[PDB]
C-alpha cells in the first residue's frame, strides 16, 4: 500500500487546491484522478485551429478573490470579456439592443413586474444565510415549491416570467420546475445576488484566463510531480482501521490518516463505503443531480458582429432558440473571432440527438436572425462540449437541489464522515457552483484535517480572503426608484385604496 | 476469469426471477449479490419471539398473479392480512372506526371535497399509459407539477387535503413537495387504481406470505446454489470486447454473452462502465432516488385490539403521530400478536435520531391512544428496520420522480445499453414498486435475452400471467352518486 497523510479523490480546482495547502504544509499528499487529465469541470482544449479554448468552466469576476490569488501565484493572466458594444434581447422574434446589465422593458407595468421580480429574489435571499439555507426563516416553504411556482406567484407579466425562466436555466442549467425555490434563491444571494451573478463588466462573467482555466489544475499537477495519479478512479473507502485505505479501479492500494472527497456529491455513488455511509449522506448522494448544458463555440474570420456595435452577448427567449445566451469569445488580441453558445437544460438533452454538423447549421441560423447578419452562416470552426455525457463530472455546471432536499439533507453536504471531509464547489459558501466556491471548499477542508491534526486553531479552518487589486469589486447599488416603486400587486392595493 | 451466458447483477426477486427463467431455458447463470444475503428490499427475520418477520417487503394482493405463481412454484402459501373487524381513521386526536377502504366523512362539503379527489386521481390516470406514462397527452404539464402542487390545487378542504398527503406519503413513501404528478398518478394507475392500491380486502395488501417474502428469493438461491455470489459487489462492466466482463469489489472477473441489471436505476451509479453510459441513462440514474421508511413491529401477548371490534388498521392524520399507517401483523394461528407500522418520508429522517427504545415508547404511546387500550403500553417484543440506512437499496418502497424527470428520462429506464438489459421492479409495467413489478420485470429481462440470443421470438418478450385460482381479483365498482356527484367548484359553479 502507498502511504500518505492524506488522499484528495479528484484532481479538479478543488481537489488540487485541498493538495496544494496541505504539501505547502509539509504532508504528503496523494491525488487520485478518474481521468487521463486533471481539471474535471474545467477542460482548455489545445490545437492550431482555436489555439486554445475553455470547453468547460471559464468566467472569473469581481468578489471571486481565492481562484484569482491561486491562479495569480500560479502565473496566470485574465483578460475582459467584450463588453465595449451593445448588448441583444432577442424577444418574440425580434432583437432589441441595449446598455447595462438588466435587458430594459418600457411598458410602464411590465417594468414594475421586471424591478420587483430581481428585487424580490435579493429581498429573500437576504434572509438565507450563505452558510446554512435550511436556518431561513421560511426555509421549508420556500424548499417545497419549484422556481416554477415562485415565478409564477411574482410575475404578473409573461415577459418577467420569461426572463425570470431564462436566469434559471442560464444560472442552473435546470428548468424551473426542476429546482427548489429555496435552494436558487440561496445559489443566487451567496455569489451576492441578481446584479453580481448576471454581470459581464462587474459580475461573474468579466473575465477569462489567458490560455485556458485548465492551466489552474495542470500548474499544480506540476507543482506536486508525481503525487497526482491520473486513470485512477477510486472505488472503495475503508475506515474500519487506524489508517484509512482507498482502492482505485486498476487494484491500487494507498493508505492515509485522512481522505477529502473533492468529487460532485452525487459521484459519491461511484464509491464502495465500509463502514456504510451514515443514513443522511446514503440517500442524500442520491437526491443531488448536476445540470444539463452543451457549450457550443463558433468560429469566424473577424467579430463582426461589432462592426454593428453587437458586443456579441444575446439574451434569446422561448423554446425554439436552441441557445439562450452567448458572449463574445474572440482572442484578447482580437484573432480566433468566437460566439460561445450554452444549449441549457432539456435543450442540451433533445439536441444531443442531432449531428455535430447539424447543431453547428442550427446555431449560425439563430445567430444571423438574432446579429440581422448573413456572415453569421460562414463559420471557419466549430468546438463543442456535452457534460451530460461525463461519467466523472454527471453534468454542468453544478449540483442542483431539487424540492424539498436542501432542507432534509443539506446539513450533511460538509459534515466529515470520520476520517472523510468533503471539498467540491457544491460545499462552498460563497460562489459555490464556480471555481471560486472550488477554492474556498478545497482550502477548508484542507484546513479542517490540519485542526484534526492540530497544526492549526478551529478558528483557521474558515479563513477570509483578502480582495483581488487586479480585479477590484464596484459594490452593488439600488436606486430609491428601484428600491421603493410598488410591485404590480402594489399598485392594485394603491388603486383600490384610492 | 469464470465464464457463463448471462450474469445477473443483484439477487433480490427481480435478478432471482430472471436468473431462474434463463436458467430453466438452459443457459449458465451467475447472480452477483453484494450483500451477504439475497432478498434485496425483501427481508425476513427469524427468531424464537417473533418465529419470522417481514421487515421489508411482505404484502400481495389480487391481480399480483406473476408473484403468485412464482411463490407457489417455490412451495410458499399466502394468508389474510386480518381486516375482519373496524378500521380506524384517527383525525384531531379522536379515533373514527369504520369499515370498507376508503375513511368516511360526514359534513357534505368535505364529502363532496374527498369523492372528487380519489375520483380525480383516478380519471388522470385513465389517460395516462402503464407502459409510456411520458405520452400521457398532459404528460409535460402533469410531470411540471409536483403532488403538493396539484393537491393544493385539487383539495378545497383541510380534511382532503390531510388524507390525500397521507396517501401519497404512504403509498411512495415520500412528500408530496418531493415528487411529479406525473409519475404519482402513473404510479397508481399502474396498480389498478385508487380502490386496487389502497384496500387490504381485494387490493395490494390482501395477504402475507407464510414463512415472510425472503423465502421468494431463498429459495431460488436454493435452486441455482453456487450460481449466486454473495458478498460481490458489482464495480465494473466492460463492454468493448467479444465477452462482456463484469469485475466485483473482491476483484472477482465474470464473462458472459449478457448481463441483467437488476439493481435500483441509482445504484447503477456504484459501477463505473466501459464505454461510458450513454448521456441519457449516465444522468438519468442521478436523478431518480428511493424514499424514506422505518418498517417498525410492536409484539403483544394478544390481539387485544380485536376484543373492542378494531382489525388493527390504524391511519392517523397529522405532523404530531411518529406512524401515519399500520395493519394487524398477527400470525394466522393468532399467535405473535402484533401492530406493524410505517414511520414515512421526513419522519424517518427526523426519528432516526433516536435510540430504538425512544421509538418502541413512541409507537406504544401512539398505538396506546388510537386503540384506546393501555394494553398497548405492555410490548413484549419490538423489530425495526431504517431502510435509509441500506447501502446496496438507498431506501424503500421504490424509486420515485421528482419534478420533469419521468418526461425527460423516463424512456432510458429499460432501454438496453449494448448487451446490459434491465430488470429491477422499477422497469415494471404493472405493480412496479412491488414484488409483483418485480418478477414482471426480471422475467421480461430474461426473454429480451433469449429473444436477441434467436431463442424465442418478438412477441414473447412480453407475456400475460394467468389469473391467480388461490388469489382471484373481484371488480372494482363504484356507485352513481360517486360517479356524479360534483366537486365543491362544481357545486360553487351551480350558485
Ligand atoms: C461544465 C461547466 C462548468 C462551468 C462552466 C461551464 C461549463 C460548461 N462555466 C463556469 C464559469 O464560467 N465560471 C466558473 O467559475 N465555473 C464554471 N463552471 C463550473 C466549474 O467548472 C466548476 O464549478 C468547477 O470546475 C468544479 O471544481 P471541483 O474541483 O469542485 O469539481 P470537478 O471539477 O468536477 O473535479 C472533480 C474531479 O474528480 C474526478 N473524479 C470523479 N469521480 C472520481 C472517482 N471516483 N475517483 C477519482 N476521481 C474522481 C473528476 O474526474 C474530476 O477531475
Ligand atoms: C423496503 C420495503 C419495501 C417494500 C415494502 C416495505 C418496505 C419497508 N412493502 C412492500 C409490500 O408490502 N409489498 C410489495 O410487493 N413490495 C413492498 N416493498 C417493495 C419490494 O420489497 C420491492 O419492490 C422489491 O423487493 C424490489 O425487488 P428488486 O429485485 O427489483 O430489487 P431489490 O430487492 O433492491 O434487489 C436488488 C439487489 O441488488 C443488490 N445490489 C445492489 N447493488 C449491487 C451491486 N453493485 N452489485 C451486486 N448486487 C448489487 C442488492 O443488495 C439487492 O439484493
Ligand atoms: C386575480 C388573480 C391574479 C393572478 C396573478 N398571478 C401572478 C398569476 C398569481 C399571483 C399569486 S398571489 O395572488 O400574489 O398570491
Ligand atoms: C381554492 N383552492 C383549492 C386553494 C384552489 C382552487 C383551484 S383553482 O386553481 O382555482 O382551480
Ligand atoms: O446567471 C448567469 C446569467 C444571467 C443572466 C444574464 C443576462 C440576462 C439575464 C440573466 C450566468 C451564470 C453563470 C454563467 C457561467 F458560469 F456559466 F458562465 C453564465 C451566466
Ligand atoms: O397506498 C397504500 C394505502 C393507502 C391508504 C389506505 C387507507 C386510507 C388511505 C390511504 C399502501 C401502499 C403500499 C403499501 C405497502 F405494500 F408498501 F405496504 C401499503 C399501503
Amino acid at each position: 500500500s502507498n502511504k500518505c497523510d492524506v488522499v484528495v479523490v479528484g484532481g479538479g480546482i478543488s481537489g488540487m487546491a485541498a493538495a496544494k495547502l496541505l504539501h505547502d504544509s509539509g504532508l504528503n499528499v496523494v491525488v487520485l484522478e478518474a481521468r487521463d487529465r486533471v481539471g474535471g469541470r474545467t477542460y482548455t482544449l489545445r490545437n492550431q485551429k482555436v489555439k486554445y479554448v475553455d470547453l468547460g468552466g471559464s468566467y472569473v469576476g469581481p468578489t471571486q478573490n481565492r481562484i484569482l490569488r491561486l491562479a495569480k501565484e500560479l502565473g496566470l493572466e485574465t483578460y475582459k470579456v467584450n463588453e465595449v458594444e451593445r448588448l441583444i434581447h432577442h424577444v418574440k422574434g425580434k432583437s432589441y439592443p441595449f446598455r447595462g446589465p438588466f435587458p430594459p422593458v418600457w411598458n410602464p407595468i411590465t417594468y414594475l413586474d421586471h424591478n420587483n421580480f430581481w428585487r424580490t429574489m435579493d429581498d429573500m435571499g437576504r434572509e438565507i444565510p450563505s452558510d446554512a439555507p435550511w436556518k431561513a426563516p421560511l426555509a421549508e416553504e420556500w424548499d417545497n415549491m419549484t422556481m416554477k411556482e415562485l415565478l409564477d406567484k411574482l410575475c404578473w407579466t409573461e415577459s418577467a416570467k420569461q426572463l425570470a425562466t431564462l436566469f434559471v436555466n442560464l444560472c442552473v442549467t435546470a428548468e424551473t420546475h426542476e429546482v427548489s425555490a429555496l435552494w436558487f434563491l440561496w445559489y443566487v444571494k451567496q455569489c451576492g445576488g441578481t446584479t453580481r451573478i448576471i454581470s459581464t463588466t462587474n459580475g461573474g462573467q468579466e473575465r477569462k484566463f489567458v490560455g485556458g482555466s485548465g492551466q489552474v489544475s495542470e500548474r499544480i499537477m506540476d507543482l506536486l510531480g508525481d503525487r497526482v495519479k491520473l486513470e485512477r478512479p477510486v472505488i472503495y473507502i475503508d475506515q474500519t482501521r487506524e489508517n484509512v485505505l482507498v482502492e482505485t479501479l486498476n487494484h491500487e492500494m494507498y493508505e492515509a490518516k485522512y481522505v477529502i472527497s473533492a468529487i460532485p456529491p452525487t459521484l459519491g455513488m461511484k464509491i464502495h463505503f465500509n463502514p456504510p455511509l451514515p443514513m443522511m449522506r446514503n440517500q442524500m448522494i442520491t437526491r443531488v443531480p448536476l445540470g444539463s448544458v452543451i457549450k457550443c463555440i463558433v468560429y469566424y474570420k473577424e467579430p463582426f458582429w461589432r462592426k454593428k456595435d453587437y458586443c456579441g452577448t444575446m439574451i434569446i427567449d422561448g423554446e425554439e432558440a436552441p441557445v439562450a445566451y452567448t458572449l463574445d469569445d474572440t482572442k484578447p488580441e482580437g484573432n480566433y473571432a468566437a460566439i460561445m453558445g450554452f444549449i441549457l437544460a432539456h435543450k442540451a438533452r433533445k439536441l444531443a440527438r442531432l449531428t455535430k454538423e447539424e447543431r453547428l447549421k442550427k446555431l449560425c441560423e439563430l445567430y444571423a436572425k438574432v446579429l440581422g447578419s448573413l456572415e453569421a452562416l460562414e463559420p471557419v470552426h466549430y468546438e463543442e462540449k456535452n457534460w451530460c455525457e461525463e461519467q466523472y463530472s454527471g453534468g454542468c455546471y453544478t449540483t442542483y437541489f431539487p424540492p424539498g432536499i436542501l432542507t432534509q439533507y443539506g446539513r450533511v453536504l460538509r459534515q466529515p464522515v470520520d476520517r472523510i471531509y468533503f471539498a467540491g464547489t457544491e460545499t462552498a459558501t460563497h460562489w459555490s457552483g464556480y471555481m471560486e466556491g472550488a477554492v474556498e471548499a478545497g482550502e477548508r477542508a484542507a484546513r479542517e484535517i490540519l485542526h484534526a491534526m492540530g497544526k492549526i486553531p478551529e478558528d483557521e479552518i474558515w479563513q477570509s480572503e483578502p480582495e483581488s487589486v487586479d480585479v477590484p469589486a464596484q459594490p452593488i447599488t439600488t436606486t430609491f426608484l428601484e428600491r421603493h416603486l410598488p410591485s404590480v400587486p402594489g399598485l392594485l392595493r394603491l388603486i383600490g385604496l384610492t
